[PDB]
């Protein structure tokens, strides 16, 4: 099918080249990365501050690369404890240019963290529009 054939072009040429978490309220830096979260099949996983789990509002920065154009780039996230879905969260970026790099900032909105850690898998939907493009998970702990 044509729309499998697009999402695999999209998936090869997108790249998230750098990313990072700020306190909402104070702007100050929670935690940042180069590693290629995106990347489907394997389980990335990643140490956070357990304070950020005190924030009320946590503010991200994505950048990312694509070769191919999209029309309704956008995400859905879950975070599974132990398997099961505790909230979904979605982010539209909206229009990306062919061959453009992008910074996207969207802004997100209790047990306590010596359970969560290790226990904790996001699993993070890359969309165009209806068109699914990767699917990938990270393992949170909380240190
Ligand atoms: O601090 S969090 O653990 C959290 C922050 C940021 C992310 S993320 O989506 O921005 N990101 C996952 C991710 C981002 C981008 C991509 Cl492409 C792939 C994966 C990770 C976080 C650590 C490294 C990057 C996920 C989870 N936490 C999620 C949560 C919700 C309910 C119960 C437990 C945990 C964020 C909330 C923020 C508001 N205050 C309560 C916690």
């Amino acid at each position: 099918s044509a729309k499998d054939e697009r999402a695999r072009e999209i998936l090869r040429g997108f790249k998230l080249n750098w990313m990072n978490l700020r306190d909402a309220e104070t702007g100050k830096i929670l935690w940042q990365g180069t590693e290629d979260l995106s990347v489907p099949g394997v389980e990335h996983e990643a140490r956070v501050p357990k304070k950020i789990l005190k924030c009320k509002a946590v503010s991200r920065e994505l950048n990312f690369s694509s070769t191919e154009q999209m029309e309704k780039f956008r995400l859905e996230q879950k975070v599974y404890f132990k398997g099961q879905c505790l909230e979904e969260w979605f982010f539209e970026f909206g229009f990306v240019i062919p061959n453009s790099t992008n910074t996207w900032q969207s802004l997100i909105e209790m047990m306590p963290a010596s359970v969560l850690t290790g226990n904790v898998i996001i699993e993070t939907k890359f969309f165009d529009d209806d068109l699914l493009v990767s699917t990938s998970r990270v393992r949170l702990f909380y240190v």
